[PDB]
């Protein structure tokens, strides 16, 4: 059911490690079925397992940790400080996020949102 | 106008700063007349700045002050980590907070709303 606070900071940061180690069929997995991300907000949001696993394959030399606790409501929805570290073209950088994740009676991230534009990359 | 990324990060660190000393009429001027605030997120949000003026009142020996840079995008909104520490009933305790901001034409907030719960509540 509608995960609890404390479930919700476990979910939340099993799907860092998650991006962390790369597993895309697991991360993409996490999602409901037709869930939407808006990644970076502002621009339009990608709907559906399909276009995420191809967002996340896409995107993922990638490695992301919590740089902060989970910060969790009761009605089902949290926020995170992380950060993303890369290596663009060769160069290496950083990118500082925090997202925003709604889940579903099933424990499913049914929205999620990300916070981030380039005054966080820090190259 | 609608705060460009850079200003957002501005506003925000801004409010934490004002947060942080207290200054009461400073914080509410900050928000639009009509502005609606949910804190915790999850709540039933209070509206309008006699409302927000008689929440901060309320709350605010509180210090603040922001964990983790601030994240922005390019449609007037932001996202911020940050710590509020206080002494509840002669006890001395930490609150690890995640605010949500939305700024209207003018700069100022509409919008926001705080993630937190008991489960990030360090006493
Ligand atoms: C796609 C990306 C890697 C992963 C990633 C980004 C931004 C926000 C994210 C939010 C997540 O919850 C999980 C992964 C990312 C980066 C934008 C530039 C880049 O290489
Ligand atoms: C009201 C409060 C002090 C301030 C405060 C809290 C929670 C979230 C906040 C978010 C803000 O953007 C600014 C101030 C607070 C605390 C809840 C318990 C308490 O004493």
């Amino acid at each position: 059911n509608l995960p609890t606070a404390q479930e919700v900071q476990g979910l939340m940061a099993r799907y860092i490690e998650l991006v962390d180690v790369g597993d895309i069929e697991a991360i993409v997995q996490m999602f409901a079925d037709d869930a939407t991300v808006e990644n970076p907000f502002g621009q339009p949001p990608i709907h559906g397992r399909e276009q995420i696993a191809a967002f996340f394959r896409q995107g993922l030399k990638v490695r992301a940790c919590l740089t902060g606790p989970v910060r969790a409501s009761h009605n089902g929805c949290g926020a995170m400080p992380f950060r993303v570290e890369m290596v663009w073209n060769g160069q290496p950088c950083a990118l500082d996020v925090i997202d925003v994740m709604r889940f579903d009676e099933h424990g499913r991230i049914q929205t999620m949102q990300a916070f981030w534009s380039e005054v966080n990359l820090s190259v």
